[PDB]
């Protein structure tokens, strides 16, 4: 079997994708945040607390009639941000672009933080980490990838995001169609239960590449890209008027600027991120200071190659026996 869902923008800013996802029966469609940062899969329900939901589309499990109380279990989950939800589980059907997964566990947020609320346009979030993530309790759960992963025509899964633009996520296929040149494999760490693998360095703008090993993770549910101390100030040392800010959190630049590109090296293959990617706009609305779209990890303890990055690729999750990750330019 195979699936294909297209990912939509949520906003003029890219700030993070959403894809279509029916589940139970008869389908309930909620748009979901793809997330290969994290492993479970959590909509808002007619459980979630009434204040709480602000314009999100809810699961009601007690209208499907493949719904079944996963008794006993319940989740809790922070993200990078701190934001956070928790709940009760459900087994229930679910597909994602034509491919249907039977028995997953749907975790239904009885609470969500506040920045979720605000998020009008997320439904839920559907992890695509490795399953060892799970926070349900006292029964840890399979993602939906790692369920369906045996039924797939190949055990792959890819992200195709598109800056300014829909996308793909494709289950079980490389669509070689949606890529130009060669796919560039690299090795993957599951240790820490994410997609994690080593970059072979970077270059700022036409400057000369540096060849670093760079340690982070492919991280679709974080919409900027987080590197080293280092590697962050030169790159912004390129741009005119360009500081980091403790009262903005993080570096800003004159919405005047014209950003130079980025490169990231995947062995020795090379993907640019143009500098219109790395424009994330003004702090405020009408600021002249826009905020930049490659932050520090400096106390995040990871770096992370979230959506800035990934969008410039054709991006490969290698779900074989020993997983890859795959990136080519498109
Ligand atoms: C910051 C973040 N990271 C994720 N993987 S979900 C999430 C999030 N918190 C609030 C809204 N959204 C989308
Ligand atoms: C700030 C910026 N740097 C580029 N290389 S294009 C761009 C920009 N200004 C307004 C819109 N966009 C995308």
């Amino acid at each position: 079997s195979t699936g294909s869902a297209t990912t939509t923008p949520i906003d003029s800013l890219d700030d993070a994708y959403i894809t279509p996802v029916q589940i139970g029966t008869p389908a309930q469609t909620l748009n979901l945040d793809f997330d290969t940062g994290s492993s479970d899969l959590w909509v808002f329900s007619s459980e979630t607390t009434a204040s709480e939901v602000d314009g999100q589309t809810i699961y009601t499990p007690s209208k499907s009639t493949t719904a079944k109380l996963l008794s006993g279990a319940t989740w809790s989950i922070s993200y990078g941000d701190g934001s956070s939800s928790s709940g009760d589980v459900y087994t229930d059907t679910v597909s994602v672009g034509g491919l249907t997964v039977t028995g997953q566990a749907v975790e239904s947020a009885k609470k969500v933080s506040s920045s979720f609320t605000e998020d009008s346009t997320i439904d839920g979030l559907l992890g695509l980490a490795f399953s060892t993530l799970n926070t349900v309790s006292p029964t840890q759960q399979k993602t939906f990838f790692d369920n369906a992963k045996a039924s797939l025509d190949s055990p792959v899964f890819t992200a195709d995001l598109g800056y300014h633009a829909p996308g793909t996520y494709n289950f079980g296929f490389i669509d070689t169609t949606a890529y130009t040149g060669s796919i560039t494999y690299t090795a993957v760490s599951t240790k820490q239960g994410f997609w994690e693998w080593t970059s072979t360095g970077y270059a700022v703008g036409s400057g000369t590449f540096k060849s670093t090993s760079i340690d982070g993770i492919a991280d679709t549910g974080t919409t900027l890209l987080y590197l080293p101390a280092t590697v962050v100030s030169a790159y912004w040392a390129q741009v005119s008027g360009a500081k980091s800010s403790s009262s903005v959190g993080g570096y800003v630049f004159p919405c005047s600027a014209t950003l130079p590109s980025f490169t990231f090296g995947v062995g020795s293959a090379r993907i640019v991120i143009p500098g219109d990617y790395i424009d994330f706009g003004p702090i405020s609305t009408g600021s002249s200071s826009c905020f930049g779209g490659i932050q520090s990890s400096a106390g995040i303890g990871i770096n992370i190659f979230g959506d800035v990055a990934l969008k410039a690729a054709f991006v490969v999750f290698n779900g074989a026996t020993t997983p890859t990750l795959g990136f080519a330019s498109k």
